[PDB]
């Protein structure tokens, strides 16, 4: 279905009704079998996290009787796996070729909002007191039904103390996990990393696979900790008045520090390895920092002509960030946590030296009588110490299970589909959006304001091969600022907040402005839920995936691939130029906020078409208008010509159906002047100056009345990027006329992608380790031709009015209607499955000879 | 000589630094064909 | 905002300036 | 239960003393063979597997 | 010759090696040769081959 009905569709004219509509079906067919990360972790970890998207390529030329590509198979991926800078232990001041100095955080709030709470039936306790508390008495001095008056209105001479601490839960018995299954998603894809395996600034390091070893790092300032204080029953409940802890602790969303949460968890569910990671997942984070435990085993550098470079040549200097360190989390600041059911000598079975309050004491002695505080999730198990090597999959293993008795116990599915939703918000990083600039013919060198070619933010740190022409970033300190500041999410935000770890100074940097907000997990509900007072929802899930941790993280990331890919068609729409993104967009043209006032209503409106959460909570404009810019970073000579886009061109035309085939390069030879507007400037003399040809760019109402209107205008202004030269072959024959402009000529802009990223497309999976090879063996195209992936001219240069403007013939010669004279490069989605997806579906549904779906199958 | 919906265009200048240094609103004048095909356009230019 | 509280966390500026 | 296993194909040495350390088939045969566990439990005892 | 993209895999063999302690080692992909009564009942495969 993916292709034949889905990549047969084009797009539709109300266009957020078909794109939503798409989303929903393309979601649909997001499976990665769950009976796969039980023969075959890392397969299925790849296949989940790690998405392809196959496309075909090729070129056109009239006149060139050169072979060239036609019909190229390539693997498009988006987005950043890990993050690469120096050491902590770095006391140098020498750049290193692909470390950043800092690593940006996307701290994310608390939301005023709340999670509505679904109905739950209650448990035959809780129904007993329920029975209870409704029931009529005689209030008389004779029986303990008059204790209410003369004792307290909190007495537990009625229905126990159970029965009175969650009295208001069985009066009006609710609950709701998304929080909870948000954190547990973002908690998956960040430590093991979603994207195309691009692990750095330099667009050419790549993450070799998914890493197998982590190390653990604390870190007294960049950490977000919550407090902890641990409790048998008898003792929390004895320090409260004749006993009788609080009925409700769930505080305002505005003030989760005001105080203290509490969590009841029965003896048997402590020793569960889901335990430490639901203390985690519900707490502040990042409690403690994840790095790959060797990156010269697990980054690779490729050349421009696909060779791999396994070890680095700074690689014992560079620290390999997982992207649970780049963001930050606000939840509970202080938690207790009391367990049910243990004895005055009970042992803290993780990290020793802690005392529970009412256990074991220090020196030996029962009913230790302090409740100690401990600040961060690191003072408690030893799993999570300082300098702790572990493997991936022991650290994972709770986390699936505790995804696993969530879902099938306590959760719904609609729970689960909002939280999928909801995670694929944060769920991937793109780095600040490289652009070239083709410049304009020296034939209107006159009427330019934008003569020279140019590019922004390529950069690129392979010597093995040559180089790219049009990667000339350095990597200054003021440019790796920059660069960082523009970095984005799916729905386009930037972050203003960045940590920093060099020499040994450890050092964080958070704003108040935030890139989003999450809501706060009721701890009342675990409590209730751990205590056995609710029922269970055991039947009530209905979807298949969603038991599974990892099924629903492929959900997620789908999900958050098709968000950047819609709002990058949306930017187009909206006319959101590239530069409105970068760290200087405050301070650069007014058209920033302008082209803002559009896209926030794109975005707001699809988020509430296909999401359903508060919308301010998953986009805002708070950090693109709180930009800090760096002074010691002028920008590029280039015209704000070009979107958004942070991903490639055929992940966008899978997302939205868009068709970029061959069948839109026109080859007519015109006789008849049809179409064809005559551009004229004349000088105060009188005398004309210019007397040019040209065509006019459709405007977005003609594309929405006629969207291959939008194909047409790819195939007139698209070139393919050259490798060793500045001069695309577009610029000898056509310019931009825009009379809005002073001076009216430009060139063209055209997002870029670098060869070495592109090679990294050339495997259908991404996995890159000097045995796969990436340079196309009969195809010697690309050795002085890139494809052209980006999204075409903007179809306005002004967000709220509409001017025409033209593509002009600059060399009197080539007539705009006959058809392009330079290479053209269509594109197509492809499906098709690779031999290591294939392999895993064999053995999964033919080769699956398990004892269950053979005997177990009534 | 008018005393008092919408026939008027914005018409927007950008110089190289992308600043808006016009942004004003314009009539067209009108052109001698519809001149022909109206006289009185000509009383109201 | 929306409750009653400010100590030091809550952010009363006026939105998007 | 070993007719059980017999059905799951649960190996004999995945209950010895280094279960762990010999092969990871025993994490899958545990995997498999819990499934038949739990299902004859709900099915006969009625208590909480 | 076949130009095909595949994206179902019918057709295809999955083929394993296995050493003494049960680790895979091979795990490749691959297509079963025709026998020769099936071209004889169908000499085109031949051509194929």
């Amino acid at each position: 279905k993916t292709l034949y009905n889905y990549y047969s569709e084009g797009p539709s004219t109300p266009i957020m009704p078909h794109l939503v509509n798409r989303l929903r079906g393309l979601d649909a067919l997001a499976k990665v079998d769950a009976t796969l990360s039980k023969v075959d972790m890392n397969a299925a970890y790849i296949f989940a996290l790690r998405p392809t998207f196959p496309y075909s390529y090729g070129y056109k030329q009239r006149f060139s009787n050169r072979r060239l590509t036609t019909s190229a198979l390539c693997y498009a991926r988006t987005g950043l796996s890990s993050f690469l800078t120096v050491d902590k232990t770095y006391t140098s001041n020498s750049p290193l070729k692909g470390g950043s100095r800092g690593w940006p955080i996307f701290n994310v709030g608390v939301s005023p909002h709340v999670a509505e709470p679904h109905m739950r039936t209650l448990s035959p306790i809780g129904l007993e007191v329920f029975n209870l508390a409704t029931s009529q008495f005689s209030k008389t001095l004779l029986t303990a039904s008059s204790k209410v008056f003369t004792q307290s209105l909190y007495t537990a001479d009625i229905l126990s103390i159970f029965g009175e601490v969650f009295l208001p839960h069985v009066m009006q018995p609710v609950s709701n996990y998304t929080p909870i299954l948000v954190r547990a998603l973002l908690a998956l894809i960040h430590i093991l990393g979603s994207g195309s395996g691009n692990c750095s600034l330099s667009s050419s390091i790549f993450e070799s696979s998914i890493p197998q070893f982590l190390t653990i790092s604390h870190s007294t300032n960049m950490s977000n900790r919550t407090r902890y204080c641990l409790h048998t029953w008898s003792a929390y409940k004895d320090m409260f008045r004749n006993g009788i802890p609080p009925q409700s602790t769930f505080p305002p969303t505005l003030a989760p520090e005001g105080s203290s949460a509490r969590i009841l968890i029965p003896a048997a569910l402590v020793t569960s390895p889901m335990f430490p990671w639901l203390l985690v997942l519900v707490s502040s984070g990042p409690q403690f920092f994840l790095y790959s435990k060797d990156a010269s085993i697990n980054t690779v550098d490729i050349g421009s002509r696909g060779r791999i470079t396994s070890p680095i040549p700074d690689v014992a200097h560079l620290d390999l960030h997982r992207l649970w360190n780049l963001f930050r989390f606000d939840g509970y600041r202080y938690i207790d946590v009391v367990i049910v059911g243990v004895d005055r000598d009970y042992v803290w079975p993780y990290q020793n030296g802690v005392y529970v309050h009412g256990g074991k004491g220090p020196k030996g002695t029962d009913n230790y009588e302090n409740a100690d505080v401990h600040d961060g999730i690191g003072t408690i198990f030893s799993s999570f110490n300082n300098n702790v090597n572990v493997q991936t999959s022991d650290l994972l293993l709770g986390l699936s299970t505790l995804w696993n008795h969530i879902t099938t116990t306590y959760a719904t599915e609609e729970e689960v589909t909002m939280a999928i939703k909801i995670a694929a918000a944060f769920a991937l990083v793109y780095p600040v959006q490289p652009i070239v600039y083709s410049g304009c013919s020296r034939a209107l060198y006159n009427h330019t304001s934008y003569f020279q070619p140019s590019s922004e933010n390529c950069y690129t740190t392979d010597t093995a091969e040559v180089k790219s022409t049009w990667d000339t970033v350095e990597l200054s300190v003021q440019v790796n600022n920059a660069m960082v500041l523009g970095m984005t999410l799916p729905f386009g935000q930037p972050t203003v907040s960045s940590a920093q770890w060099f020499n040994n100074i450890d050092k964080a940097e958070i704003s108040m402005f935030k890139v989003g907000n999450l809501p706060l997990q009721n701890l009342d509900y675990l409590s209730l839920d751990m205590m056995e007072f609710y029922a269970p929802t055991t039947g009530q899930l209905y979807d298949i995936r969603s038991d599974s941790l990892i099924s629903s993280a492929h959900r997620t990331v789908n999900l958050g691939i098709g968000y950047t890919a819609l709002a990058d068609f949306f930017a187009y729409l909206a006319s959101v130029p590239a530069q409105s993104f970068y760290h200087n967009r405050m301070v650069t043209s007014p058209i920033s906020k302008q082209a803002y006032s559009v896209y926030e209503r794109f975005i707001e409106r699809f988020i509430d078409d296909f999401v359903g959460w508060g919308r301010c909570d998953l986009f805002n404009l708070d950090t693109l208008l709180g930009a800090k810019r760096i002074a010691g970073v002028a920008s590029s000579p280039i015209p704000w010509h070009c979107s958004l886009q942070r991903c490639p061109l055929p992940i966008i035309m899978h997302y939205t159906g868009l068709h970029f085939g061959q069948e839109h390069i026109r080859v007519r030879d015109v006789a008849g002047v049809e179409g064809l507007q005559q551009i004229v400037l004349r000088n105060d003399q009188g005398s004309i100056v210019l007397d040019a040809l040209g065509t006019a760019a459709p405007s977005r109402l003609a594309v929405k009345l006629d969207w291959s209107r939008l194909s047409a205008w790819y195939s007139d202004t698209t070139c393919a990027i050259p490798i060793s030269d500045r001069v695309m072959e577009i610029v000898n024959y056509a310019a931009i006329w825009d009379p809005t402009q002073e001076r009216r000529a430009t060139g063209f802009v055209y997002t870029y992608f670098s060869p070495n990223f592109l090679s990294s497309f050339n495997v259908s999976e991404p996995i890159f380790n000097k045995t796969i090879n990436l340079t196309p063996p009969y195809d010697d195209t690309s050795q002085t031709v890139i494809q052209n992936l980006s999204m075409p001219q903007m179809l306005s240069f002004d967000p709220y009015y509409e001017s025409t403007f033209y593509v002009v013939s600059a060399d009197n010669e080539w007539v705009p209607t006959s058809g392009p004279a330079w290479k053209v490069p269509y594109l197509e989605n492809v499906v098709k499955r690779s031999g290591r997806r294939l392999l895993a579906e064999l053995r999964i549904a033919s080769n699956n000879g398990s004892g269950d779906r053979t005997f177990l199958d009534d």
